[PDB]
C-alpha cells in the first residue's frame, strides 16, 4: 500500500469528510472494470458505451469533488484571515498598552503559535488533495489505457482556487515576520522553534530506542512475575499470613494496569482518528504516544515485582521485609516529583499542576483534563484505600522489632485498620466520588446551565449513600447489634440505584450511544470511529458486567464459607474495575471528539488577555 494508508494517516481527524475520497474512486474504478460485459463476444458498440458511461460518471463524481474541495478552502482561508485580523488587533493594542503583563504576552505567544497550526495544517490539506487527484488520474489511465485523464486534470485541477491560492504561504511569513520583530525582537531561531511544528498525527513514528525500551522493561516483566508465581507455590510458606502483603501491592498492580490500559487508550485515539491531544489541551508539536506510556508502566512494574520478589525471598537478612514496600512507594513518589527536568519532566508536571487542580476541586474553572482525571479516580479507588491501609498498618500494626513483621502470625485477630475503623475506609472511598460532585457544582455554578451537570451530580451523591451504608451495616454487624439487616437492604436498594444510575450515563451521555438517528448502525451512534460494529456491541455488555461488579462478590459473601472472600472479591474485581475504566475512556473520547468534528476544530482557540 502506498497512498491508501498514506492519506488515512495524513489526514487531519476533524476534516475528515472534506478530503478527497479516494477509497470510493478506486473501488468504483475497480467495479467498473471488473463488469466489463465482454472483449469479443458482444459488439465493440457495447463495451465502447459501457466506458464512455464510466468516464462520465468518474468525471461527475470528480468534479463535484473538486467542488467540495474548493468551497471547504475558501471558508478555511477566510476564517484564517479573520483570526489573524483580530490577533493583529489585539496584539497592538496590548502593545500600545505597554506604554499581568508576562500573562499577556505568554498567551499571546500561545495564540500565534495556535494560528500558526491552522495554516499548516490547510497547507498540508491542499497539498494531500493535489496529489490525491494526480494518483487518483494517474489510476485512471492506466486502468482504463486512456490519456483523458491527464487531460481533465491540467483543464481543470491546476486551476481550482485551491491549488493556485498562494495566499497561506503570505499568511504564514507575514505571521513569521511579526513574531520575530514584535515578540521575540528578532531571534528568529527562538520565533521558529516555536511556531515550528513536526510531522504529527499518526504519522510520527515513535524512535527506536522507546520501542527497545519498552521491548525491554515488558520482556523483564514477563520474566519477573513467572518468577514471582514460582516463589509464592515454592517459597512463600504457610502458618503467615499473606493478606497484608497482597493488599499492600495490590495499589501498585492497578497503577501498573491502569498505566498500561492508558498506552492502549492513547493508540485507540491515535488510530482511530479521536485526538486526544485537543481535547486535553496537550502541546500538538510535543505529545506522549503509547510507547512512552508502555514505557512508564514497565519501568514501575519492574519495581513494583523486584519489591514483592525482595518481600518473598528476604535476600539481605539485615534490612526487615517492611521496607521494600516502603522503597518501592518512595521511589514510585519521588518519580513523580522529581524536581529536576529529567524523566518525563513536562509530562509529571502537567500532571502534578492537575492533580493539584482537582483536588482543590471549587476553585478552577474545570476543563476535560481535570474532569478526565476525577473520573479515573473513581476506578483507582482502591489505590487510595491501599495507601489509607499502609499507612495505618505501619502506624499501628507493623511490630518494628522483628524482620518478618510483613507476615505476622497466623493468630493475627482482627487487627484494626483491616475495616472500617471508625468511618475512614468509607472517607477514603467517597474522596474521588466527592471530588467530581464538587466539581460538577462547579460547573452548574459556571455555565448556569442544569441538565448536564446538576445531574451528574447524583451520580456521585448515589456513591456517597451506598459507602455510607455500607460503612453503616459493616459497622453495625461487626458490633452485632440490632437493625442490622436493615442496613443490608439498603445497602443493596442503593447499590441497585448506583449501578442503574451509572450505567445509563455511561452508555446515553458518556459514550452516546442509544439515539434516534443511529440509523443502520442499530443501537449506535450516528457516526462511529471505531472500525468494528463488535466493539461497541461487546463493550455495551461489558459495562453491563463490569457496572454490577457486586452481584457477583454479594452471591460470594453470601455463599461465605470459612476462606477469606471479601478480600479475594476485592482482589479480582478491582483489575476488572480498572479494565472498564479502560474500555469507558474510548467511547468516552469519541463522544468528545465527534462534537469537535462537527465545527471542524483543529486547534484549541486559545483565549486571550
Amino acid at each position: 500500500m502506498k497512498f491508501a494508508e498514506h492519506l488515512s494517516a495524513h489526514i487531519t481527524p476533524e476534516w475528515r469528510k472534506q478530503y478527497i475520497q479516494y477509497e470510493a474512486f478506486k473501488d468504483m474504478l475497480y467495479s467498473a472494470q471488473d463488469q466489463a460485459p465482454s472483449v469479443e463476444v458482444t459488439d465493440e458498440d457495447t463495451v465502447k458505451r459501457y466506458f464512455a458511461k464510466f468516464e462520465e460518471k468518474f468525471f461527475q463524481t470528480c468534479e463535484k469533488e473538486l467542488a467540495k474541495i474548493n468551497t471547504f478552502y475558501s471558508e478555511k482561508l477566510a476564517e484564517a484571515q479573520r483570526r489573524f485580523a483580530t490577533l493583529q488587533n489585539e496584539l497592538q493594542s496590548s502593545l500600545d498598552a505597554q506604554k499581568v503583563q508576562h500573562r499577556n504576552i505568554k498567551d499571546l505567544k500561545l495564540a500565534f503559535s495556535e494560528f500558526y497550526l491552522s495554516l499548516i495544517l490547510l497547507q498540508n490539506y491542499q497539498n494531500l488533495n493535489f496529489t490525491g487527484f494526480r494518483k487518483i488520474l494517474k489510476k485512471h489511465d492506466k486502468i482504463l489505457e486512456t490519456s483523458r485523464g491527464a487531460d481533465w486534470r491540467v483543464a481543470h485541477v491546476e486551476v481550482a482556487p485551491f491549488y493556485t491560492c498562494k495566499k497561506i504561504n503570505q499568511l504564514i511569513s507575514e505571521t513569521e515576520a511579526v513574531v520575530t520583530n514584535e515578540l521575540e525582537d528578532g531571534d528568529r531561531q527562538k520565533a521558529m522553534k516555536r511556531l515550528r511544528v513536526p510531522p504529527l498525527g499518526a504519522a510520527q513514528p515513535a524512535p527506536a530506542w522507546t520501542t527497545f525500551r519498552v521491548g525491554l522493561f515488558c520482556g523483564i516483566f514477563i520474566v519477573l512475575n513467572i518468577t514471582l508465581v514460582l516463589a509464592a507455590v515454592f517459597k512463600l510458606e504457610t502458618d503467615r499470613s499473606i493478606w497484608p502483603l497482597i493488599r499492600i501491592y495490590r495499589g501498585g498492580f492497578l497503577l501498573i494496569e491502569f498505566l498500561f490500559l492508558l498506552g492502549i487508550n492513547t493508540y485507540g485515539w491515535r488510530q482511530a482518528g479521536v485526538n486526544h491531544v485537543l481535547i486535553f489541551e496537550l502541546n500538538p508539536r510535543s505529545n506522549l504516544s503509547h510507547q512512552h506510556l508502555f514505557e512508564i508502566a514497565g519501568f514501575l512494574g519492574i519495581l513494583w515485582c523486584l519489591s514483592l520478589l525482595a518481600c518473598f525471598f528476604a535476600p539481605i537478612s539485615v534490612i526487615p521485609t517492611y521496607v521494600y514496600p516502603l522503597a518501592l512507594y518512595g521511589f514510585m513518589v519521588f518519580f513523580l516529583i522529581n524536581p529536576t527536568k529529567t524523566f518525563y519532566y513536562k509530562s509529571r508536571f502537567w500532571l502534578l499542576k492537575l492533580l493539584f487542580r482537582v483536588f482543590t476541586a471549587p476553585f478552577h474553572k474545570v476543563g476535560f483534563a481535570d474532569f478526565w482525571l476525577a473520573d479515573q479516580l473513581n476506578s483507582l479507588s482502591v489505590i487510595l484505600m491501599d495507601l489509607e491501609y499502609m499507612i495505618c498498618f505501619y502506624s499501628l500494626e507493623l511490630k518494628w522489632d522483628e524482620s518478618k513483621g510483613l507476615l505476622p502470625n497466623n493468630s493475627e485477630e482482627s487487627g484494626i485498620c483491616h475495616k472500617y475503623t471508625y468511618g475512614v475506609r468509607a472517607i477514603v472511598q467517597c474522596i474521588p466520588a466527592w471530588l467530581r460532585f464538587i466539581q460538577c457544582l462547579r460547573r452548574y455554578r459556571d455555565t448556569k446551565r442544569a441538565f448536564p451537570h446538576l445531574v451528574n451530580a447524583g451520580k456521585y451523591s448515589t456513591t456517597f449513600f451506598m459507602v455510607t451504608f455500607a460503612a453503616l451495616y459493616s459497622t453495625h454487624k461487626e458490633r452485632g447489634h440490632s437493625d442490622t439487616m436493615v442496613f443490608f437492604y439498603l445497602w443493596i436498594v442503593f447499590y441497585i440505584i448506583s449501578s442503574c444510575y451509572t450505567l445509563i450515563w455511561d452508555l446515553k451521555m458518556d459514550w452516546g450511544l442509544f439515539d434516534k438517528n443511529a440509523g443502520e448502525n442499530t443501537f449506535l451512534r450516528e457516526e462511529i470511529v471505531y472500525p468494528q460494529k463488535a466493539y461497541y456491541y461487546c463493550a455495551i455488555i461489558e459495562d453491563v458486567i463490569l457496572r454490577f461488579a457486586w452481584t457477583i462478590q454479594i452471591s460470594i459473601t453470601s455463599t461465605t464459607l470459612l476462606p477469606h472472600s471479601g478480600d479475594i472479591i476485592a482482589t479480582v474485581f478491582a483489575p476488572l474495575e480498572v479494565f472498564r475504566r479502560f474500555v469507558w475512556n474510548f467511547f468516552r473520547l469519541e463522544n468528545e471528539h465527534l462534537n469537535n468534528c462537527g465545527e471542524f476544530r483543529a486547534v484549541r482557540d486559545i483565549s486571550v488577555a
